[PDB]
């Protein structure tokens, strides 16, 4: 679970969103794991707006943060789940860390800001999902 609160819209990973989340639909991306969603108060989630490949992301499975090392996102292959297929997700960013089934909605952050939230995982990897490029979350 987790989710970033920037203005009037909330971004959750898509296969997480609730009925709310789709009754109040602003935009989704199954090939990304995303949902923004519409909220009638406003958030004050800073989003970073640059190019960081190293940040803190926050574990659920072991409440505790983790300052990582992540690559640039990218089109990275994940497996089947009972949410979706076995396909390419895209704007996706793996860094060596822990992370395990639950630790999605995790965010990420550099000095800039919300760099995006965890997505996937597995295999001593965390893998995250982009919403820096999202430049209408701010507008
Ligand atoms: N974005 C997706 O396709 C995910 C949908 C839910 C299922 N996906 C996962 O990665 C499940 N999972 C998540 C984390 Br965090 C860590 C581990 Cl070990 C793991 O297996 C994939
Ligand atoms: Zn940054």
């Amino acid at each position: 679970s987790g989710a970033i609160y920037v203005g009037n819209y909330r971004v959750v990973n898509r296969h997480l969103a609730t009925h709310n989340d789709w009754a109040n639909l602003v935009w989704e991306d199954s090939s990304r794991d995303l949902l923004v969603s519409s909220t009638t108060a406003q958030g004050c989630d800073t989003i970073a707006r640059c190019d960081c490949q190293t940040g803190v992301y926050y574990c659920s499975s072991r409440r505790k943060h983790y300052p990582v090392s992540f690559s640039k996102p990218s089109l990275i292959f994940v497996e089947a789940s009972e949410y979706y297929p076995a396909r390419y997700q895209s704007h996706l960013m793996l860094a060596v860390g822990h992370s395990e089934p639950g630790d999605c909605g995790g965010i990420l952050r550099c000095q800039h800001g919300v760099v995006g939230i965890v997505s996937t995982g597995g295999n001593g990897l965390v893998g995250f999902a982009d919403v820096r490029d999202l430049l209408w979350l701010d507008e």
